[PDB]
């Protein structure tokens, strides 16, 4: 199954620039959402979960039809809270009918962490909705109860190495979990709408506890009002992952990087891009474009 990838008719890089820059005006205006943490995580998780369906085996789900909006997907209870992220985008494709679900779904997540002081993500049109019946069934994203084991094997299916992972988990930083949209509670640190290496420095440098929340389930908690899922405490239980935890916790530079190369592939996973294809595009932050 190919999906080719074709770009919105006529459009071009600034066509592509407006709608970045609707996004990331919003992002400014909105700023009082999730107790004025901002909607930069959750369209960060839109752009993740609508892409992390994936499965390379027959490349099935994905970011190329842009199927979370369908019931079935958007109704996943592993995309409560999601909601809220496709909320604020419903006035971006008003005002922009022409680009394809999967294309704003994906650019949502590179204006985010752009905005955000992140690095910046190359992106590419081309995604094309495809229909109800292309929706992959619930159940292909990730359990946060797992141990590194899980995790590893887990994102083999996205076609993800170990560096991909630990660099791809560094996201945490941003937002909090949610008791009631997935069992767990608290932020994984303090700068949460500003994209830095801090998740890493966390997991090693916190005094983490293993606590039960309120929906009982365990969690890694710090005194400082921190928490680590199961999942993220397993990047410093596997020597692997540990030692990749310990570079991007003392490079900056490298973890942007590498997080920029491994968020782009995941919103580029199953899409074919012809040779004769747009480059990938780097957008301009408002604050670059003095907006
Ligand atoms: C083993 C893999 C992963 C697991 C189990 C996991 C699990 C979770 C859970 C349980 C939440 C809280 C949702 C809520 O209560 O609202 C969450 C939030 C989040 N995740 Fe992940 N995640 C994984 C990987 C990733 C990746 C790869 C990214 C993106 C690159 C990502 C980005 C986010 C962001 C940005 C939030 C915060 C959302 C918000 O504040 O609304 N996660 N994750």
């Amino acid at each position: 199954l190919v999906h080719v990838a074709s770009v919105e008719k006529g459009r071009s890089y600034e066509d592509f620039q407006k709608v970045y820059n609707a996004i990331a005006l919003k992002l400014r205006e909105d700023d009082e959402y999730d107790n004025y943490i901002g909607y930069g995580p959750v369209l960060v998780r839109l752009a993740w979960h609508t892409s992390g369906t994936w499965d390379k085996h027959d490349n099935t789900g994905g970011s190329y039809g842009g199927t979370y909006r369908f019931k079935k997907e958007f109704n996943d209870p592993s995309n409560a809270g999601l909601q809220n992220g496709f909320k604020f985008l419903e006035p971006i494709h008003k005002e922009f009918p022409w680009i394809s679900s999967g294309d704003l779904f994906s650019l949502g997540g590179v204006t985010a962490v752009q905005e955000m002081q992140g690095p910046k993500i190359p992106w590419r049109c081309g995604r094309v909705d495809t229909p109800e019946d292309t929706t992959p069934d619930n159940g292909r994203l990730p359990d946060a109860d797992k141990d590194a084991d899980y995790v590893r094997t887990f994102f083999q299916r996205l076609n993800m190495n170990d560096r991909e992972v630990v660099a791809l988990m560094g996201a945490h930083a941003l937002g909090k979990t949610h008791l009631k949209n997935s069992g767990y509670e608290g932020p994984w640190g303090a700068a949460n709408n500003v994209f830095t290496n801090e998740f890493y420095l966390n997991l090693l440098n916190e005094d983490w506890k293993l606590e039960k929340n309120d929906a009982n389930n365990e969690q890694w908690d710090s005194k400082s009002g921190y928490m680590m899922l199961p999942t993220d405490y397993s990047l410093i239980q596997d020597p692997k992952y540990l030692s990749i935890v310990k570079e991007y916790a003392n490079d900056q530079d490298k973890f942007f990087k590498d997080f920029s190369k491994a968020f782009e592939k995941l919103l580029e996973n199953g899409i074919t891009f012809p040779k004769d294809a747009p480059s990938p595009f780097i957008f301009k932050t408002l604050e670059e474009q003095g907006l």
